[PDB]
Parts: C-alpha cells; sequence; structure tokens
C-alpha cells in the first residue's frame, strides 16, 4: 500500500504516450524520467495501460523463475541502451522498438521491478 | 476537429475495466450513456488511446475498403443488450475476449468500431 516502489517501476517504466521511439525519444525519457545522472545503462518503457501491466500480477501472467512473472500476451516498449561507455550526463542512447513478453516482479499486486535480462520470443 | 474521434472513445475506450461482467456492461453502458435507447451491441478496448489509433497507422493493416484491421490482439469486452426492451435500465450479456478488432480511422485517428467483425 506503500506506493513507492510501484511509482518507481511507473517512472522508469512506463509510457502510455510514446512519441517516435527512436533515440530521440530515449534519449528526452531518460532525462525526463531522470535516469541520467548516472546514464542508466539499459531501460526499457512499456506501452500499454497501468491495468494491463498490473494484470501480469495476477490473472495476465505466469511464473517465471523463482520469483518473477512473464506476461501472457505481448507487450508494445522501447528499449533505451546506453551508448559511449561514459556515464555522466548528457547521455545518449540507442532506442529498441519491439512488441514482446515482458518479465516483471510484482509485489502485494504491483509491478515493482523490470527484468531487463529478459530476452523474449 | 477531435469529435468522432472523441465519440469513438467514449463508447470504446476504457483502460480501467473492472469485472468485466454483465455488471460491467451494465455500469459502463449508462456511464457512456448508450442507454437511451438501449445500444444493441457495444465493445470497449482495454489499452491505450495511443495503442487503438496505431491501428490507423503501424500497428495496423487495411481491411476491406475503408477499415482498419489490428496487428496484434486486445483485450475487449462486448456488451450486448437482452430483456428485450431498448429502455433503461439496458440490460447487458458481457464477453471478454482477447482478439483482433477492426476500425475506422480519419487522419490517423480512430472514428468507429466494427461490432461486425468476427476474430480469428
Ligand atoms: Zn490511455
Ligand atoms: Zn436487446
Amino acid at each position: 500500500q506503500d506506493n513507492y516502489r510501484y511509482i518507481k517501476f511507473l517512472t522508469q517504466h512506463y509510457d502510455a504516450k510514446p512519441t517516435g521511439r527512436d533515440y530521440r525519444y530515449c534519449e528526452s525519457m531518460m532525462k525526463k524520467r531522470k535516469l541520467t545522472s548516472p546514464c542508466k545503462e539499459v531501460n526499457t518503457f512499456i506501452h500499454d495501460t497501468k491495468n494491463n501491466i498490473k494484470a501480469i500480477c495476477g490473472e495476465n501472467g505466469n511464473p517465471y523463475g523463482v520469483n518473477f512473472r512473464i506476461s501472457n500476451s505481448r507487450f508494445q516498449v522501447t528499449t533505451c541502451t546506453h551508448k559511449g561507455g561514459s556515464p555522466r550526463p548528457p547521455c545518449q542512447y540507442n532506442a529498441f522498438k519491439d512488441f514482446r513478453y515482458i518479465v516483471i516482479a510484482c509485489e502485494d499486486g504491483w509491478p515493482v521491478h523490470f527484468d531487463e535480462s529478459f530476452i523474449s520470443p
């Protein structure tokens, strides 16, 4: 019921209204979501409703690994990957658009972590 | 101007459904004022405005002469009127589905939902 980790998940991993989904999108979003001090190396935005993402914690997800959940359907996502090595802003990013399953961690029915290491079929 | 697009959302967009049963349809139809007279068939899409609009763009394909089919499945709830009276209160059966949807777009914006479309 403390919303802190859930809102943190949203800040870092949720954008219902993307524009472009190219490197410029990634570079502006990583800045707007304050993920640039230091440059976050890999960060994926999910483009769907809070309700549908939350449903991965319940009806619309399967157990994955010890504690994660995998979605039962694909989600629109944009993965921003840091380029150029240096961890100090300004931060340059490559942007990878995808429609794929996502793996998250849930706590008390809410998304609290995004598994950036998951490789979807 | 936004009129037909907003009208499309009023009748067919709900990012935050609960229940998705007869009660959901009966409250939503009333809330969206689709009850004077009772609308016979009406589908609510449970996804973002952006993703639905994308059916008019990259996440859709041409369908028929004037329509668009989504390239992926959407969570939907179809409300089908029952009881036989066009007057409030309007009663509904709910059908939850995860399916392709067909819409009409105008200039990149969704303006109608094809209730007659039968998805694989
Ligand atoms: Zn939305
Ligand atoms: Zn009827």
